[PDB]
């Protein structure tokens, strides 16, 4: 940077604090990567100063010549990626991807059928303290008490008993393998639409590593940021047959001016995802999270649903009498980044929970392989086994700096 | 640029264009200013990569120390600027930041009260497309046929009429000063709330150049990106005691993971605004729309409300028998850039209008001042009387040539 340390010094040093923060921790949310010097350098355009509201030569400014050269590249690249008819890459998050395509195809009480909460499902998928659950009438289904994969009885069942106008496929916590064929059959059984949010898995539906939602689902959103390794922000992908509505919805319906820049990182990101090397990267993190997995069993924890599919596992930490909430913790103090997450029937609150979340995307883009992820199960193994040992967690401390060099 | 060019050609050849483009024309788009260096560069850092959920020292993230440091930072400052107790930095937009204020105060079919939209209101202050006008009851006030000032006595009757559980007050597209005190009591007179959206006008206020709604209105709304020439996204201010409330609103209510870059970004923004050099800058925007006013008065204009008390100015074509879409048109065929914009009591479709609406924050920005205000109207006059002569408009080409450089 040149011209931030000359004119805001606070903002730069806790801008260098925390880049140095990403550079010194070891990275587990499953959420989070990191982004290409060409991406960042997108969003720092000059393509902020630009309204562009309406689209690619529609738009209702003048001007617009060139933002719709790059959002129609990122419309187009996105098509390419997830062979989707229509792609609309104006949503300003997750949030607003899922919020659009609700006020598609949903009046205010709706009945929407989601994937129970504390199960996997996110908090857009009918939280009672998120729009989804204030504004629709959100049911759940679960996923089985032991084997933690998805119940798609379960699904049939509130689906018919329900009546749900719309049904809600994925997840922010589900380490397996999600079979949209089935959603779809049963979506079409109570004549339901069906959205699939893939914002987790969209990385590695696009190197071809988890089955693709698109020719099963309605609709699809997304964010850009988690495996799809892009800029923070949404997307919507549908069929042509529902493409005007989808889009009315984000503007007019939702949005007003789209952020011209972040869609210019989108279309980067989907560039890099197009290039053989993006599905090398992307096999190396399924890769890593399975090699992550058997290494946290050989150490003698339980994992839900025995493992992971994709880029993401979950531990049940109730074998060693910890709360998600102080394996979170402790785990903080030697340098590894975990989030506290709920299990399936988890016995605790969700500001306690059961369980650890992890994700090997951010790890595997930093060149992290398989002897790494034997020493982050080490590591975990060593600190959890210990935690009040404070020269475990010396010992710890020093393992993860030698882990990020 | 440095990996941008390498990674992907074709965006950065589309960057490039908009950036000289952003130089040649003349920028006379009332919501449009250019960021510095500085406020880019927060944009275009690694901040992207970190997940936020929640508020600077409840997060639901570990490893927020460093983004706590600039959300603050961010929300310190904006308190400064405008004297709020409370602010929220997190809204992605002003979509998102009205759409919050909505969300904490009003229940599904309440009625709500705004500037009508062909006066000056905007999209998210009822339209029947758009979130605000399918989800709320809206009614609305008027302004004067003759002085296009708001009459207030109107904002009384259908305040009294229709009793509004909000009163909103602000607009896209009005001239000239709005009376926050009256609005908040005729908002007292019913039992109503009021709220602000202040985006259009936001730097003039920073500036002490338009009155501050803060101390009148129970919530203030802005974008970031317009008069206070910061990043795009949005903000809201309120007092203390809707502080808790309104937060819940942004998260978990409407938004997931703010954008930490982009609120970065509004801190830089936000410092800048703390200067002296941005009040003599934002005076310059008054006296250049003043000054251009005058200029097109002089050309022969009639401009709606008869001037301007702000950065802004709508000119009434009619006497000219011309509608803003041709007017619109043709300007941008000699590199000036406008909106075609509804006048009150507009004859005309909103796809159509008997106006154009100019503003001077951008061209302030690039330093003109009251002779390049001058020569603006000049070569409007020049085109807008000689919308059929070829050689008239490429005599206007060149004069808006000599203007950028």
């Amino acid at each position: 940077m040149k011209y931030l340390p000359q004119q805001d010094p606070q903002v730069f040093a806790a801008i260098e604090q925390e880049r140095k923060r990403q550079h010194a921790k070891i990275e587990l949310i499953a959420s989070e990567n990191f982004v290409s010097r060409a991406v960042m350098e997108a969003q720092g355009s000059v393509l902020t100063n630009k309204y562009a509201e309406g689209y690619p030569g529609r738009r209702y400014y003048g001007g617009c010549e060139y933002v719709d050269i790059v959002e129609e590249l990122a419309r187009e690249r996105a098509k390419q990626l997830f062979g989707a008819e229509h792609a609309n890459v104006q949503p300003h998050s997750g949030a607003q991807a899922n919020m659009a395509v609700y006020f598609t195809v949903l009046e205010h009480g709706d009945t929407v059928l989601g994937m129970n909460l504390s199960h996997g499902g996110h908090l857009t998928h009918g939280s009672p303290v998120n729009f989804s659950g204030v504004q629709y009438n959100f049911v759940a289904y679960g996923v089985d008490p032991e084997t933690h994969v998805i119940d798609y009885d379960d699904v049939r069942e509130k689906a018919r008993l329900h009546r749900p106008k719309l049904i809600v496929a994925a997840a922010s916590a589900y380490p397996r393998i999600i079979d949209f064929a089935k959603f779809r059959e049963i979506a079409d059984e109570v004549g339901a639409y069906l959205m699939v949010d893939m914002a987790h898995i969209a990385g590695l539906v696009a190197a071809g590593l988890h089955p693709n939602p698109v020719p099963y689902a309605h609709f699809v959103t997304t964010t850009t940021h988690k495996t799809l390794r892009g800029p923070r922000g949404g997307m919507i992908l549908c069929q042509e047959q529902f493409a005007k509505q989808i889009d009315k919805a984000i503007f007019p319906g939702i949005q007003g001016g789209p952020l011209m820049h972040v869609i210019a990182a989108k279309a980067v990101a989907f560039g890099e995802a197009l290039q053989d090397d993006f599905k090398a990267y992307a096999k190396r993190v399924v890769d890593n999270a399975k090699r992550l997995a058997s290494a946290l069993q050989n150490e003698g924890f339980t994992l839900v649903s025995g493992g992971t599919d994709n880029h993401l596992l979950l531990v049940d930490l109730r074998p060693q009498q910890l709360t998600g909430k102080t394996a979170e913790k402790v785990l903080d103090e030697v340098g590894i980044t975990v989030n506290k997450n709920t299990i399936p029937y988890d016995p605790e609150s969700p500001g306690v929970t059961s369980g650890i979340r992890i994700g090997t995307a951010a790890v595997t883009t930093r060149g992290f392989g398989l002897e790494e992820m034997d020493e982050i199960a080490a590591i975990i193994g060593l600190v959890l086994k210990n935690v009040g040992s404070e020269q475990a967690l010396e010992e710890a401390r020093q393992r993860v700096a030698a882990l990020t060099d």
